């Protein structure tokens, strides 16, 4: 119909390999900000047959026990035995992990107050908040996370013993343009993709995956007799996880984030501290769009930053409104300047960014989920 | 001004640890297909101190020297000596490479004719062009990658000895908003961090970058009295490559795209074969995009398609002119409908994609550049 279009976004399981590297690399600095709240870490994580491994930068006064630390992740995602191709127990965990370069430490961190600590990077980074759901995030990537964490659950729970945790899902809603804002209408096509064991097979699968995955997620008002459903459409996924296909940190950020929409500025959450602010102020821009949202200002809003290593301010701010506001961009941007402090050394006070909840974050998206602080809005003075 | 907007983007070079890999990864890939034009690759490389790992699954009929590849791309990036931080003649090469996993290839392309050939994947992938630059692509980025070439270039003629292979620039720039197209006005900010010898002092650096570097390659009328430079900002910048910092394929997939603008589905391009459609679909959403602006139907445009693991044809596919078109985004859809064919087994064929040249494409940006095949417009037809 004249006015609407098609978006589709994904959303992977706990167990695919990428995200197992994001939940290690994450399981790491919930581990040093546990002993030390101002670790320098930068733990990149890679996943293939039976290897962990950890590559990176970590300046930290913790005392870590990476072996046990990494199993007890993997542990948790459910990779507990050769036959599902992958074991905490037996694994091999690889460590090539040195202190943080003395010349970033020295451009950033080092002899500064913490307010005016450095961006540990230059970078830019986008926040993003739309009012088509209460949780302020695009339907199409909460509709695919939720499916990935329905799987878990019955996995979990030993409803379907035959999955496994490697899965992905992808959603495509029909939208209804208004005003700037979007409306979803319907559900268009779902894809679900799961690893499984030897024995079940692919009708019983593709029926459970529909009434039992589908349908305990997906409102009935969105599904249609149009609505086209590729469940298990490559026909056979019994290889899964590290062992199907090699993982690493940083290589679901569209997942992270809002699955396609708004922007990104192409930096990794997982594995990094606060003065990173690939994470930080993403986080930051997130908890901006929100509140804009929130306040009633924004039904949808796009905020851009951008930062020089070693220098706290950001170097750019900008607001998108998408036509969604009755106040302009400039006066957007100046409710923005009026109340938020977007340095580093600001942010991780109000967002608590020392707090080991990292490893919470590195499934399932890092925004509109479990009002972490970012999801809180701020009450805005103008 | 009212009509004005900042925005940045950021380019890494050669010798960053992230670039380092993909384009290892891609050499891996053309290695390959200069025997086996057919060969399934899925290469992830990882860079940390002394150690390049590639990880993942290739199933080929090519015989192929992984020392000999990988230490080559290595030495062309320029990183040939201890005093650099890392050597292609003594750096260690692990691998750890297993065949592509059966239950993906039965899935994919077992018995498949070309043409019907599954996608390899599901996901989401978005192509974007806008008139603003000849080539098509957005300012910012192109400035960007321009000033990561003119450092390489400069170290390699020995104008500036003191230069390593690891930088990183990011340029901000004010736009005026015309109908949905945007119109440069100035350069508001550029960083420029690069990695250089223990005896160049700061003052020589910010010098010569701003005099050999910065005014070599951005056009004195966006520069002006008010246009802010940070040079070197972390002040000392000796440590760098994979030993700065851990390198992984894919973890700059938005300087391998447009830096920001349009949007990005989340896949990485380098070292993956024609049948992932992370790489195929995005290189055709582009040829699609940049063949909708050369062809006069729009200023400025957004495409998304998305696939779902063994299936050919996309799942949707969506058009945004950004109101820069007098054909409604449903005609557009159906002159797109009639002029692509955008199955990989199709897209293959229109875009040459078993030719190795895939570490061409793995720095600088993988559009706007070299009229590779995806960069030059098709005429429409309607
Ligand atoms: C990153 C991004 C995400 C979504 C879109 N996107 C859109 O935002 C609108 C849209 C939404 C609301 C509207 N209100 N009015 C009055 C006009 C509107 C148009 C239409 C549209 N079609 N295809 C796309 C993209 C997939 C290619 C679209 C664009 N860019
Ligand atoms: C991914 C993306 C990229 C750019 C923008 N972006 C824009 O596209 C326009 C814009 C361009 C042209 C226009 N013509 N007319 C009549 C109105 C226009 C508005 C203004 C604007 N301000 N901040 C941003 C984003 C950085 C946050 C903006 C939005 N999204
Ligand atoms: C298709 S693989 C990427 C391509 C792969 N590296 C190759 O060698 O072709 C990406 C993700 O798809 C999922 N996957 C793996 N095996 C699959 C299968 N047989 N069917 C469907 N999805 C699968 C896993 O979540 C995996 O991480
Ligand atoms: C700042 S590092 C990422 C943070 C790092 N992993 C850490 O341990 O803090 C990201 C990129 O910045 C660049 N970089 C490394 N050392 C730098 C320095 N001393 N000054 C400026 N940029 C640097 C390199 O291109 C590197 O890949």
């Amino acid at each position: 119909e004249e006015g609407t279009f098609l978006f589709t976004s994904e959303s992977v399981g706990e167990g695919h390999p990428d995200k197992i590297c994001d939940q290690i690399s994450d399981a790491v600095l919930d581990a040093h900000l546990q002993q030390d709240p101002d670790a320098k870490v930068a733990c990149e994580t890679v996943a293939k047959t039976g290897m962990i491994l950890l590559a990176g930068e970590i300046t930290s006064r913790a005392a870590v026990d990476y072996q046990k630390v990494v199993r007890e992740a993997v542990k948790h995602i459910g990779y507990d035995d050769s036959s599902k191709g992958f074991d905490y127990k037996t694994c091999n965990v690889l460590v090539a992990l040195e202190q943080q370069s003395p010349d970033i430490a020295q451009g950033v961190h080092l002899d500064r107050n913490e307010e005016d600590i450095g961006a540990g990077d230059q970078g830019l980074m986008f926040g993003y908040a739309t009012d088509e759901t209460e949780e302020c995030m695009p339907l199409t990537i909460v509709l695919a996370h939720k499916l990935n964490a329905k799987l878990a659950e019955l996995r979990r729970n030993g409803t379907l013993p035959w999955l496994r945790p490697d899965s992905k899902t992808q959603v495509t809603v029909q939208y209804m343009q208004d005003r700037g804002a979007v409306l979803p209408i319907r559900v268009h096509t779902i894809v679900i993709s799961v690893q499984h064991d030897e024995e079940v097979c692919l009708d019983e699968m593709r029926d459970a995956l529909k009434e039992k995955v589908i349908k305990a997620v997906v409102p009935a008002k969105y599904l249609d007799e149009d609505t086209i459903y590729h469940l298990q459409p490559s026909g056979r996924f019994v290889i899964g996880g590290p062992q199907g296909d090699a993982g690493l940190t940083g290589r679901k950020i569209i997942v992270d984030t809002y699955g396609g929409w708004g922007a990104h500025g192409g930096g990794a959450f997982s594995g990094k501290d606060y003065t990173k602010v690939d994470r930080s102020a993403a986080y930051a821009a997130r908890w901006v769009a929100k509140s804009l949202v929130k306040g009633g200002l924004c039904r949808r809003v796009l905020v851009q930053v951008s930062y020089a290593i070693g220098v706290s301010h950001p170097l750019s701010i900008s607001i998108f409104h998408y036509g969604t506001s009755q106040k302009s961009e400039r006066e957007l941007l100046e409710i923005v300047k009026k109340n938020f402090d977007l340095r580093p050394g600001v942010i991780v006070r109000d967002l608590d960014l020392k707090k080991p909840i990292y490893q919470r974050t590195a499934a399932y998206g890092h925004f509109g989920r479990d009002s972490f602080p970012w999801e809180v809005p701020k009450k805005l003075k103008y």
